[PDB]
């Protein structure tokens, strides 16, 4: 039984989003304070989560797209978690380039449960192919969104950036996709 | 839909157990080399995962039992650290091991506190989570030999001694070595 998406959504919400999002805005503030009249401030205070519905996450997106560039990590959030003293949650600020110059800066990351789905389709078991990985990833996204619609505070502290990928041409820039979202929160 | 246990089991094995267990021996013996002549070695090389079925998972193990005292961190993108604890019995140290809870049970717990999820629903997801993960471990001798579930049903305050439950499993593991 590989019907796993509902689990992934509730696990992501309770085990990460609802634990890390109430502290995010203060760790962005803290970082702005440490480098205020040097680095320049992060204005957008929401966590940007990439959701590639093919479940293709690279281990270093900075080296993936040359228009996405690691800036700094936020101040760490260390916490005792279920017997693990000092479990560490870290988050990263990235810069986005457009047509040469910089154009965006935000706290950004991939939705980690999509890696789970990815490993599941590669593990050699019988009834879980990319087809199923695809429908699981969309059910995951759907359920997580349903969950956030009933959590206004968490919904106001992050932004979900969902996209498929054309596996052919330059039909898609991920920086372009992120920049459009940042210019929608514009509003 | 609250059939969550299946996603919890696959999540916990694929995104954690599968990724930390292979290099657990090496972190232990690096610790043993660092701390041999002073703090002392860690004999038992396996991760011990507490699995309370009532989903009572405090973040500090000493709060669940004063006889479980933190000894030292097991050190070492995304970072994975663990905690070595020592078990007191009759006021004296009786066992040492890398020990932690199965964090996803906290997901089950918070779901019951809400929506559409009751305490019995929770207990049955906890039991389904347990069976599926144990099904997965039986299929992965690699991972199966380097961890141990410690499954129990008491609210971890009482005349139930969680430290005794752990010391029991620790001795049984020494027996089949
Ligand atoms: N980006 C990011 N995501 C995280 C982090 N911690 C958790 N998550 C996400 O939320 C997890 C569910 O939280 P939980 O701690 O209850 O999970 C359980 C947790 O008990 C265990 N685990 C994973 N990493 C660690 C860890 N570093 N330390 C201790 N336990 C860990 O295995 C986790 C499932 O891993 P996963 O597939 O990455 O699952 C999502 C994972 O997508 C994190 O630090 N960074």
């Amino acid at each position: 039984n590989f019907n796993v998406a509902h689990g992934l959504a509730w696990s992501y919400y309770i085990g990460y989003l609802r634990l890390i999002l109430p502290g995010l805005r203060a760790r962005i503030q803290a970082y702005n304070q440490r480098h205020k009249n040097v680095l320049g401030g992060i204005g957008n205070h929401r966590l940007h989560i990439l959701f590639p519905l093919d479940c293709g996450v690279p281990d270093d997106l900075s080296v993936a797209d040359p228009n996405i560039r690691f800036l700094h990590e936020l101040p760490q959030q260390s916490a005792d978690r279920a017997g693990i003293k000092g479990r560490v949650y870290t988050n990263s600020i990235y810069e986005l380039l457009e047509n040469g110059q910089p154009a965006g800066v935000c706290v950004l990351e991939y939705a980690t449960p999509l890696q789970t789905l990815f490993a599941m389709s590669q593990d050699g078991r019988a009834g879980f192919s990319r087809e199923d990985r695809l429908e699981q990833a969309k059910l995951f996204c759907r359920t997580l969104e349903d969950i956030l619609a009933d959590a206004p505070e968490a919904q106001n502290n992050c932004r979900l950036i969902v996209y498929q990928e054309p596996t052919e041409g330059g039909s898609f820039s991920l920086s372009q996709e992120i920049l459009r979202h940042l210019r929608q929160e514009e509003r």
